[PDB]
């Protein structure tokens, strides 16, 4: 399958060199993929084509929609109730946080800078336990773009997203930010392990 080797190459292919030397997330250079389900909710597909047209037809007839990860403890409850901004601190406010970079969703699978590690072993570092990554659509319309914290309850006006770039005294690398949870879907579910270099 062409579809499920291209979301392979993009989790291989945007793993960086952390800045906190693997604490949060581990130490590795590259995953070992051990599955990818496309997961099929239509009730949540149709919420996110919904505002996808709104925010589209708000954004000069264009949706802005990337395909970017998500890292979560609650993958389970995302792939069947949606992104819930109701559940959103975090450097952009109360957002739902996504990443161009795997490596860095990976930070957040186990919790906030990993939390304690994987339920069996708590090693954030952990080889054998199967960690799981949302591939997800986000659709980011008119994104305010912005460099230092920026405490937000909401989009900044007329926007539909934040954009976080890398600067000197900030982010190493660039999130997404999105505070009404139907504009991202969950289009797949990677189950992988993180490889020891
Ligand atoms: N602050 C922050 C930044 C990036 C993130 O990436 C994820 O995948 C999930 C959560 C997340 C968070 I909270
Ligand atoms: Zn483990």
């Amino acid at each position: 399958d062409k579809e499920f080797q291209s979301v392979e190459e993009e989790m291989q292919s945007t793993v960086r060199e952390h800045r906190d030397g693997g604490h949060a997330g581990g130490i590795f250079n590259r995953y070992n993929i051990l599955k990818i389900q496309k997961v099929c909710n239509k009730k949540l597909w149709e919420r996110y084509t919904h505002r996808r047209k709104e925010v589209s037809e708000e954004n000069h007839n264009h949706a802005n929609e990337r395909m970017l990860f998500h890292g979560s403890p609650f993958v389970n409850a995302i792939i069947h109730k949606g992104f819930d901004e109701r559940h959103a601190g975090g450097m952009f406010g109360a957002g739902i946080y996504f990443a161009e970079n795997s490596s860095k969703s990976n930070q957040y699978v186990y919790g906030i800078g990993g939390g304690t590690g994987c339920p069996v072993h708590k090693d954030r570092s952990c080889y054998i336990c199967h960690r799981q990554l949302l591939f997800c659509r986000v659709t980011l319309g008119k994104s305010f773009l912005q460099f230092s914290a920026m405490k937000m309850a909401h989009s900044p006006p007329g926007h539909h997203s934040v954009t976080g770039r890398p600067s000197v005294n900030g982010l190493a690398l660039a999130e997404y930010v999105i505070y009404r949870g139907e504009q991202a879907y969950p289009e797949y579910l990677i189950t992988y392990q993180i490889m020891r270099p």
